[PDB]
């Protein structure tokens, strides 16, 4: 086909017409991933060195898309990734992605292809991660995310904008902190989540690509809130998180296209686990439609859905039981906040019957978690049933058996 040597040699040939066709021929074959060959390792490296020197000096406006395409393809290789991880190479991409604090009109295809290059370099090059922080790309990247309602940007550039935001905040502590503290990240991404859901008549089904965007938003929101929320929050912050929690309540009650409904709820529940737990009362504020689950004059659709997610997530896991802790701690706080919730979950999880650990029952799988290797999963499992048991040690011992309940009574002191 179009080998990397022949593309390199075509570049050593000075004619711009053969380099244009040889790049397009290379961009057609190697666009998919199974074209990757360990035999063409060095020939891909020497071609990157040729292209990078053009990029950090300026790409001609004509055929600019095909030049970024070959770099986006070569950026999938960890060997050629170094050559582009330079201060001016990443400044060129940031300018073509329009997030470089330069302009102070957009070709949507050059804009998107640059974003995919930055995502590949930031993903695996710690030098690119450092230089992207230093270039403060998060500033105008968060700004474009806030103008998504005014500026009709395509789905692809919206997805890779949010993915780069995800990669920057996951891989750089400083960028994660300035999105939260200086760039109003929670409030900004909360508005982006609502726009992506079409909320404000509940949301029942989310389209395939609106789900893809919303999951990435939930991932960035998880990053900037995982350790930055004090839970001793302002009255203004408590309203912001209660607003965000209301959006997550819609996600809990909704469905996504494809099989993504499982991943979609997991991201939702993960974010709920980061909220100030007094803001979780929003989960119980859902007013009673008729077409509901009712318990003691309170809507229990939300808590039934979380319970369903717990029972499903409990089945799939074998040794990654950590992914069950977020829904457990959300359901535990509801049972503390609410009395009809404490009583509804007690009937569903620990119904009066007549061997606490043996069995395929939900009560049995939970008691098995009280004897576990992870210290957090074993504590959230016991605390859940303990709260459901009205925090009574004798009743707590009856349902869980004393052998399993000894850890909770000893650790609590």
């Amino acid at each position: 086909g179009m080998e990397p040597r022949a593309v390199a040699d075509a570049l050593e040939t000075g004619e711009e017409d053969a380099v244009t066709e040889a790049l397009r021929s290379f961009n057609r074959e190697h666009s998919q991933s199974f074209t990757f060959d360990d035999a063409q390792q060095e020939d891909r490296k020497r071609l990157a060195k040729l292209l990078v020197s053009v990029l950090e000096q300026g790409l001609s406006p004509k055929h600019r898309v095909t030049w970024l395409q070959t770099i986006r393809i070569l950026s999938r290789d960890r060997s050629c990734l170094d050559s582009f991880a330079s201060r001016q190479s990443l400044h060129a991409l940031a300018c073509y992605a329009d997030i470089a604090i330069s302009e102070e009109p957009p070709d949507m295809d050059v804009l998107l292809e640059s974003l995919k290059c930055l995502c590949n370099l930031v993903l695996s090059s710690p030098t690119a991660q450092m230089l992207a922080a230093e270039a403060r790309l998060v500033v105008r990247l968060a700004e474009r995310v806030g103008l998504y309602r005014k500026r009709s940007y395509p789905h692809e550039v919206q997805f890779f904008d949010l993915r780069l935001l995800f990669l920057l905040t996951a891989l750089r502590t400083d960028v994660r902190q300035q999105l939260f503290q200086e760039l109003h990240g929670v409030r900004l991404l909360t508005d982006a989540l609502e726009l992506t859901l079409g909320v404000a008549n509940p949301l029942v089904i989310l389209p395939a690509q609106e789900t893809e965007r919303a999951m990435e938003i939930l991932k960035v929101l998880f990053n900037i809130t995982f350790d930055s929320v004090k839970r001793e929050v302002d009255e203004e912050d408590a309203a912001l998180y209660r607003y965000l929690g209301t959006l997550l309540r819609h996600c809990v009650m909704a469905d996504a296209a494809g099989d993504r409904t499982e991943e979609f709820h997991g991201h939702t529940v993960n974010l709920l686990g980061n909220l100030p737990l007094k803001c979780l009362d929003v989960l119980l504020a859902l007013e009673l439609h008729e077409g509901s689950l009712e318990f003691m004059g309170v809507n229990m659709d939300v808590i039934n859905a979380l319970l369903a997610f717990l029972e499903k997530r409990l089945h799939q896991t074998h040794r990654l039981k950590e992914c069950v802790a977020p829904v457990l701690s959300v359901l535990t706080e509801c049972a503390r906040m609410h009395r009809p919730a404490r009583k509804f979950l007690k009937a569903q999880v620990l119904p009066p019957l007549r061997r606490p650990e043996v069995g395929d029952l939900l009560r049995n799988k939970l008691v098995r978690l009280m004897t576990h290797l992870d210290t957090d999963v074993k504590r959230v499992a016991a605390e859940f049933l303990f709260v459901l048991c009205s925090e009574s040690v004798p009743r707590f011992i009856k349902y869980t058996g004393y052998g399993n309940a000894a850890g909770l009574l000893a650790a609590r002191g």
